[PDB]
């Protein structure tokens, strides 16, 4: 069993954090999904809407097929920071599964709060990783009740909310995090609070009744959860001077997995201090979560990484070390790098640092 | 290190869901039990008691030896559905450990509740897997206090129940799910509620004092928990027109594991719609749980599966595909099937579907 | 990828439980730490202070370097049993990270409580492993507020304690168990209670203000947690007739891990009943926890174990069996022992029992 993969990063220079990213992998092992074949495509686009205010138009299109059933999700959302801790979003979208579909619109705010930050930590740790915190969501959402399936589900939830007392917001968590999603919460050192429902009402919309709910929850992390530890970094609106996009797809069945990713986006490199830059620290959640599925078959690694620096730049530090260099082009394969690839595919979070400069 | 295994399924035809199942495995790796050697035999029998009412007499006999200590458990229980959601049980049994034994009798009800089921899901998903829900237990149990060990433990629990307040039903969970059982709860996306004790009293039985307790708990699942997702299917009383039975045993120590299973029971095949039948979907809990121990030693797979269909039937779909066919007899070995066997032994839940018809 | 390791145990005879322990390992795989290189040294010393009262002076010195930042911790503590269930400690120490340091002093009590112990278990199980219980901590600690970082953090916590209500003692847990420590709690069948703060005040110390807090928590275990299951055994004060010490260090980076351990301490052997002695049962937590990192790279085992018995003693039982014997010296390598080493490095808890006698 051989895992074949290839990765490529092409960096912009100057004050830019942008890079082009490409990833390909193929491995002839069964996927762990208990319905196969399963295929999926995703595209995400972000464009500056109002750069003066810092408003970003963010879209996502997801299409999948699971055991022959076609699913889609489309969301269009306007996102902006109000403060360094508070972010707001306004959007709309739709979903479909087979012959069924429904739409939605929403307004929400998210507030990120770090627990007990200190100057003594900040000035002594040059590259901090684990930052603990809690993140509060406040959501208003509206869904037209425009078929009888929607009406039935609306009524079912009204009954539970009215009658279930404290149980409703507690027990909803095993409904929400379906299948193996529930176990993955603790695996990443994450916590999900009970849900609080502030109001749930039917409003008279233009084309009929609309189910309107305002609700809240928080989630917390011990530092592995990048959504909290890296709140600001994960939304690089200041560097979005042009549209960014990423596209990915996979095909899987009982005899293999194939995946492609292609993107162009800011945030791929970061200032590392003292004139040096680094490839951004690897986010941890993806490694930890994928780690829950990456140990089911033995494999050997056939993997190359190519990094193309801006003209005139040079790698100052890399561990594992690159295998070859041709001017600004650097390549990793085999040896220590292959062992690192095996490690992260199985859930390991060992650091691979790349530092570069002029 | 080679894992040798063999599985065989022989199906009944017509409207029958019955099959004979045989499994053998031998692998020369240490078991994970921190006391070795450990051996165990189990037999389960079910026979129709009152088919008109749908009452089943269910017995279980377990015998084990752990670090030279002999344990037994015998239970005889009458089980029936009252409704599609509520099931009742009345039974008695005994247990022994070394020189100690005690008996018990009980009456209980279990109510299964799915969370928010919908017509839009039902009509669009041809083979649903994850179904979230919660399952309520109501138990009355009676144990004769007929030696001083029983009396001592009774008193210890009375103290905790009386004095412990809300702590008792909370903290009992780490007592109940001894050793690695506690960690396995979250692993399967399962939740166990605190216990509620309604009453605990000494009654005057025929041959002396009897400790009588009525207590309740619920457990919930995000869909991996088959006890909830597949509540009806897991008790195929309608197909029990004759006695069913299964027998299994293992021997384990620090240099190997050997296991045998032999059974004859309904529910091995299921209607898949449109004239097709399938081997029942693989239950998930066993894979997930065994997965917690299946990754401690590298192994290669030496494994065959034989499925014998009823005369005149043919496989319509199988993935991974069978290696050979001789009329109604189909065999799997090597290649993609061997990779699938490795996958599920390590905790993977990738679908292996077998569809057959006339 | 080959893991090279060597272990050695040299036992004292007579009524002594003492042994010398040596361990070496080197493996060329990346460590999982998301900051590398990381190096660490630890020394622990225990000496009898007041043998008549059973007071032990316990010190620990830890020095580490993480991504070039130097950290230290020094603690000196006087420990004694008050009863078989209650232990007290009084100590002081300091820590430093880069340019920052702070000191502390504390007094604490810990009470271990087993859940529902029974005579029927005790007399029938010759070597019990899983013992469920809960362990209560009561801590008074004092920290001089002698720089502005300390003052700032003090104020931050005062705000949370005053304003946070029940949330403070709940949410502190994901702060406390930073990074992957949080996930490891459930993995070992462990539970940590919310913290209760009894008082938090500034006192006027000799050299300025001192932050004084009294707080409580408990932790519980289903039996894997050795701190609870083996409470008495883990503090063998009765056998400490001379100083004991252990020293360990590791070096790790993205291309390997190297580790050394050297110690001399009581508790290495134990009475097994009927004139036999055993090497102490393997503690489980270390195996379970290390197990969370031991599955990220395939490896083969190159490992030897040497046990040197007291003169005239002989091994009565060992499984896996030793490979060779030269009078009192016994050696394990390859075969079943190598498979056992692989097993425990990956998180397995299979028993390796060694029994010896005259
Ligand atoms: C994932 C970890 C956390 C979490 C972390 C965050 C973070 C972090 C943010 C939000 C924000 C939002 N969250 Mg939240 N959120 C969680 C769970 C939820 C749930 C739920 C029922 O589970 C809901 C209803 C919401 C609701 C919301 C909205 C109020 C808001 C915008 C969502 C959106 O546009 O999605 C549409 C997007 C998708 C459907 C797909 C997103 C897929 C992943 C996450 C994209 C990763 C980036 C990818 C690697 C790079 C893209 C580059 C492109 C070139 C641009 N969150 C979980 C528990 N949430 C954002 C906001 O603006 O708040 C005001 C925000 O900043
Ligand atoms: C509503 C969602 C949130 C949000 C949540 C997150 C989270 C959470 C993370 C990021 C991360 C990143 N985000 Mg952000 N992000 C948002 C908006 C943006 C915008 C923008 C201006 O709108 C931009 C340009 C970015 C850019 C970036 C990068 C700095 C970084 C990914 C680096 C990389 O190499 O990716 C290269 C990409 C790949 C190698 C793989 C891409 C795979 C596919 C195509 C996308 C991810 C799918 C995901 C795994 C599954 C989604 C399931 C949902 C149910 C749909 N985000 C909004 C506000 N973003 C990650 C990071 O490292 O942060 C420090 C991270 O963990
Ligand atoms: C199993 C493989 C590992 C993995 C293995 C590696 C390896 C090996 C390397 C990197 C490298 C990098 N990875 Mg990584 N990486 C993973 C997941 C992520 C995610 C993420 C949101 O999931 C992000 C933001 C990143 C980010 C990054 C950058 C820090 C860095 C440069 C980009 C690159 O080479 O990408 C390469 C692109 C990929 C590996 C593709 C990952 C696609 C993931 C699995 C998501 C697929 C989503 C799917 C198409 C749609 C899901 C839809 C839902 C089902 C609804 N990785 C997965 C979990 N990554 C490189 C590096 O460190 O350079 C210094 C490097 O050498
Ligand atoms: C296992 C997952 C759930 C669970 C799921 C279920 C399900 C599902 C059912 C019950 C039912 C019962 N449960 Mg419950 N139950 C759990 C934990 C408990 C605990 C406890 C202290 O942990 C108790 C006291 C009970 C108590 C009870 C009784 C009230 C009742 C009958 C039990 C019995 O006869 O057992 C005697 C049986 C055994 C000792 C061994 C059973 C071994 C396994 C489970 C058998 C699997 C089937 C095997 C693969 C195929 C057999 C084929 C044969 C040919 C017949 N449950 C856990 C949390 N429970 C049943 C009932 O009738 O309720 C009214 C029922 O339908
Ligand atoms: C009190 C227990 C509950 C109960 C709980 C469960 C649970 C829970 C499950 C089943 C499952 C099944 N049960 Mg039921 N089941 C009960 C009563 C019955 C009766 C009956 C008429 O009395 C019958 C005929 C069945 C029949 C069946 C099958 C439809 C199915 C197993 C298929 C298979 O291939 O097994 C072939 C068997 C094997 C390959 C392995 C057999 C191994 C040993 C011999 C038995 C299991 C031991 C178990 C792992 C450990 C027990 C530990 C306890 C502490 C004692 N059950 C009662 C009401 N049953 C499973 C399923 O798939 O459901 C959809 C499942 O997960
Ligand atoms: C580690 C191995 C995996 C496993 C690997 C496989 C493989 C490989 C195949 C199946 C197949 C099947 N398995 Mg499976 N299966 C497991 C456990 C289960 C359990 C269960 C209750 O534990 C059930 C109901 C099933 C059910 C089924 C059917 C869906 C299907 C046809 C029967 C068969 O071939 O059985 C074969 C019988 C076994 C594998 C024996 C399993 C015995 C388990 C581990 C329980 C032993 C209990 C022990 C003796 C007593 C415990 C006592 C307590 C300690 C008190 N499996 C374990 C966890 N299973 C086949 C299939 O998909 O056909 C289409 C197939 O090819
Ligand atoms: C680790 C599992 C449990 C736990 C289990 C125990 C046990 C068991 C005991 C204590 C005891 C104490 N605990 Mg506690 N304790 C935990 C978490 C905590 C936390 C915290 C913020 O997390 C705090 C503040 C405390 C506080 C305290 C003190 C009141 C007291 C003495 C500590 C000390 O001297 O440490 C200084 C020591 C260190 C900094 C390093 C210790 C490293 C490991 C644990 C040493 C293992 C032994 C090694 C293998 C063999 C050494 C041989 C040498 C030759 C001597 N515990 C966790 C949850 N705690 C002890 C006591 O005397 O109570 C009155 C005691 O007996
Ligand atoms: C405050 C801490 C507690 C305490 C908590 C524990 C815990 C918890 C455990 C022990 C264990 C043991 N302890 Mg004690 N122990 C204390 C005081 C003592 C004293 C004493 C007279 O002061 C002595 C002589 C001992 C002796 C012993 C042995 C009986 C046994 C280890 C056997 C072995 O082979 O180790 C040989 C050692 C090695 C092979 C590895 C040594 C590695 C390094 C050098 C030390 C451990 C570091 C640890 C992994 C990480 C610490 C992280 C902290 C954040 C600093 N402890 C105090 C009271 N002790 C263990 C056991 O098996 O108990 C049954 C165990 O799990
Ligand atoms: C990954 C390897 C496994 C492991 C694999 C083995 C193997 C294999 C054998 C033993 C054996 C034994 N082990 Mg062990 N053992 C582990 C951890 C422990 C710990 C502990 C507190 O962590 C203890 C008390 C013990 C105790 C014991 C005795 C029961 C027994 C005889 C001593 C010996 O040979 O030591 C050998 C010494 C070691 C294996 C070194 C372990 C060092 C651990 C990993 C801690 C390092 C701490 C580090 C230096 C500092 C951390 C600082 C913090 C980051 C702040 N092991 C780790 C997790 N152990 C032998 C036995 O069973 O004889 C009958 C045997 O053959």
């Amino acid at each position: 069993t051989t895992a074949h993969s290839d990765y490529e990063i092409i960096l912009e220079g100057g004050s830019s954090s942008w890079g082009q990213v490409k990833g390909r992998a193929k491995v002839n092992v069964p996927a762990a999904i208990p319905l196969l074949p399963t295929d999926c495509n995703i595209r995400i686009d972000a464009k500056p809407l109002d750069a003066q205010k810092g408003v970003v138009r963010f879209t996502t299109k997801i299409e999948s097929v699971v055991d022959s059933v076609k699913n889609t999700l489309n969301v269009e959302v306007d996102i902006a920071n109000e403060t360094k801790d508070r972010r707001i979003a306004v959007g709309e979208g739709s979903l479909s599964v087979g012959d069924f579909s429904h739409s939605f619109s929403f307004e929400g705010s998210v507030v990120n709060m770090y627990y007990y930050r200190s100057d003594a930590v900040r000035r002594n740790i040059p590259n901090p990783i684990y930052m603990q915190g809690r993140q509060f969501h406040d959501i208003l959402m509206k869904v037209p009740l425009d078929n009888n399936d929607l009406v039935d589900t609306w009524e079912g939830f009204q009954q539970s909310i009215s009658g279930g007392g404290a149980n409703f917001g507690d027990w909803i968590r095993e409904f929400w995090f379906i299948g193996p999603a529930f176990a993955a919460i603790n695996e990443g050192g994450q916590r999900i609070s009970p849900i609080v429902v502030n109001s749930s009402n039917v409003e008279g919309g233009e084309k009929g009744p609309v189910g309107v709910t305002r609700w809240k929850f928080s989630h917390a992390g011990s530092g592995v959860v990048d959504s909290i530890s890296r709140w600001t970094e994960l939304f690089p609106v200041e560097q979005l001077n042009k549209p960014a996009s990423i596209e990915g797809g996979f095909r899987s069945d009982s005899q293999g997995i194939e995946v492609k990713v292609d993107g162009n986006l800011p945030g791929v490199s970061r200032d590392a201090g003292g004139g040096l830059r680094r490839i951004l620290n690897h986010p941890l959640i993806p490694l930890v979560h994928h780690g829950m599925v990456g140990k089911f078959n033995d494999f050997t690694v056939d993997t190359q990484l190519k990094i193309v620096l801006p003209k005139g730049y040079k790698i100052r530090y890399a561990a594992p070390q690159f295998r070859s260099q041709n001017l600004e082009e650097y390549r990793w394969s085999g040896g220590a790098y292959a062992r690192w690839v095996e490690h992260v595919c199985k859930g390991g979070t060992g650091q691979f640092e790349v530092l570069y400069a002029q």
